[PDB]
Parts: C-alpha cells; structure tokens; sequence
C-alpha cells in the first residue's frame, strides 16, 4: 500500500539526527517503536550477530510497546521510539568508531528502548509525595527506573519474547548489568553528578591521532555510554524546531495533568505544572540554559567536533525561543 511505501522511505532517514518520528508513529498505525527498532537491528545487523529468530524479535517489541502508556501525552512509544534512535545516531559518532563491542551497543539500544516502559505520566517525587505503591516498593530512590527495568526484563520471559535467548550465560549477565546502569543514570537527581564526572573524563581523555576515544575499564565505558543514553533522552532542544515545538507541547500537557491532580488532591502544585501560571518558553531557555546546553557541550567536547551540528541546532532552538518572549 502507499502507507507502506512512505513509511519505508521515512525509514531510510533512520541513520540521521532529525527523523520524522511523529509521521513514522502515524504511517506505522502507532508502532513507532517496533519499526524503528526492528529498522536499527536489520542495519547494524544485530539479529544474525546474537542470533535473535526475526519473529521473536517482533513479538518482544510490539509486546514492550504495548506497556508504554497511549494516554500520556510525553512519556509513551513516540518518545521511547525517539531516544532509541538518537542512542542509534550517537552510537555512530567518529569518535566513537569500533569503541564499543556489538554487546555493548545491543545493551545501549535496548536500554533506550525499555527506558521509560509503563511511564504513568507523572514524576518520581509525585510518586513519593502520594505514598504511592510503587514509591513504597523502591524505598523513595529511583522509583520509576526501577520500574522500567523491572517491567522491560520481565516482559522477556513472555511466549516467544527472549530476544537474548541464544547469548551465553556471560553475554546475559554482562548485559543485564549494563543495561540496569543504564536506565538507573536516566533518573534526573543523578544527572549534576553524571555531568560532574563527564566533565572530569573529558580532561584527561585520551584518543588516537584520528580523534577516536580509548576507553579501557569498565567503569569509563560504562560512564560513556550512561551519558549517551541521557544526551538522547535531553535531545528535544537539539531537533529540528518542528519537532522540538511538539516535545515541548507534550511534556508540557503531562505536566499540567500532574498538576491538576495536584490540585485535586490539594497539593502544593510542582514547577511548572500549573497551566493557570505557566510561562512556557521562559521555561525551555531555562531548561536548555541549566541542563540541556550544559550536558551537550560537555558531549561535544568529548566527541570534539562530530556534535557540532547538533550543538548548533540546540542553539539556533534556544535564540527562538527567547525571540518568542517580549
Ligand atoms: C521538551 O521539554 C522537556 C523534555 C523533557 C524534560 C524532562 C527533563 N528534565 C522532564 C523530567 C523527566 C524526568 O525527570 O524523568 C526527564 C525529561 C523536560 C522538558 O522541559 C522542561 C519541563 C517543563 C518545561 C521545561
Ligand atoms: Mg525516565
Ligand atoms: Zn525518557
């Protein structure tokens, strides 16, 4: 069909930083991350590299799509699609040429996948604020990305899901761990020490005459790697305006429904969650200038000079947005 025939074309810009994800999450009946992942495993070739039967890959990922949430406007499959193909994009750096093995980079991209699955649309202090069931489970830290990892790894064991069933029991536990690194390193309270310890790398880094980065030991790896999966999961700023503008109107319609249950419940409403005194824009230079610029600076130091475009999109977006306030 012609739906099929523009979603294959839409799908050849899976290698560029900017993909139409809104339009692929339309054309593919709301499977964007399905496609896109299916689309990531055929071109670094990693279902014949770890030996994943094609049918089991698919059921794993529609079965994974099916707990991120249809009603939260931000954090659904759109979103999760989205930072699994930036980690895809960043995975693919210069500097970062044949620096991670092939296990290395399946834990990245799944990480990103199962990253935020069965999101409430609601934050980890709201959680904690509520006595929720889920804050009461994970003693107040990390609450969500506990979760998400719970939920990613058990939906592993259902029929015909266990993508890693032909890994050796090395290959499991190495990735399992890394995985959980991963995802816990994508909790918000974490991200003024990840930046701190990013910024001590980058000082004594070291690379090949090409600019390549070597990274020896486990904990710098790991390190690189944790970063990247944040970088992609704070890359709305660095997207093509068009896009970036429909981030910003999602997250902001999930903050304000946390917002309104807050005043529902009599709470004092959270930072920018209350659409009675919102102030949009102001808030997104706000993001870019305190947490967005500051990580992707730091990245493209690292990776000097490979993410100076993205830099330069990041900037350009936060000149617009100011430009919008009087
Ligand atoms: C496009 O705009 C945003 C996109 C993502 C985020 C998040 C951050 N930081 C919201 C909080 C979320 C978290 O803490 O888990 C991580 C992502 C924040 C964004 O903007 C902020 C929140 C409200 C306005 C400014
Ligand atoms: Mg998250
Ligand atoms: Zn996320």
């Amino acid at each position: 069909t012609e739906q099929e025939d523009v979603l294959a074309k839409e799908l050849e810009d899976v290698n560029k930083w900017g993909l139409h994800v809104f339009r692929i999450a339309e054309l593919s009946g709301n499977r964007p991350l399905t496609v896109i992942m299916h689309t990531i495993f055929q071109e670094r070739d990693l279902l014949k590299t770890f030996k994943i039967p094609v049918d089991t890959l698919i059921t794993y990922l529609m079965t994974l799509e099916d707990h991120y949430h249809a009603d939260v406007a931000y954090h659904n499959n759109i979103h999760a699609a989205d930072v699994v193909q930036s980690t895809h994009v960043l995975l693919s750096t210069p500097a970062l040429e044949a620096v991670f093995t092939d296990l290395e980079i399946l834990a990245a991209i799944f990480a990103s996948a199962i990253h935020d699955v069965d999101h409430p649309g609601v934050s980890n202090q709201f959680l904690i604020n509520t006595n929720s069931e889920l804050a009461l489970m994970y003693n107040d830290s990390s609450v969500l990305e506990n979760h998400h990892l719970a939920v990613g790894f058990k939906l592993l064991q259902e029929e015909n899901c266990d993508i890693f069933q032909n890994l050796t029991k090395k290959q499991r536990q190495s990735l399992r761990k890394m995985v959980i690194d991963i995802v816990l390193a994508t909790d918000m309270s974490k991200h003024m020490n990840l930046l701190a310890d990013l910024k001590t790398m980058v000082e004594t880094k070291k690379v090949t005459s090409s600019g390549v980065l070597l990274l020896d030991n486990y904990s710098d790896r790991i390190q690189v790697l944790q970063n990247m999966v944040h970088c992609a999961d704070l890359s709305n700023p660095t997207k093509p305006l068009q896009l970036y503008r429909q981030w910003t109107d999602r997250i902001m319609e999930e903050f304000f429904r946390q917002g309104d249950r807050e005043r529902e419940r009599g709470m004092e409403i959270s930072p920018m969650c209350d659409k009675h005194n919102a102030s949009v824009e102001k808030s997104q230079v706000g993001f870019i200038d305190y947490i967005v610029h500051p990580l992707w600076e730091t990245w493209a130091d690292l990776v000097h000079p490979d993410a100076q475009d993205i830099l330069d999109t990041l900037e350009d977006n936060r000149e617009w947005y100011q430009s919008t306030i009087p």
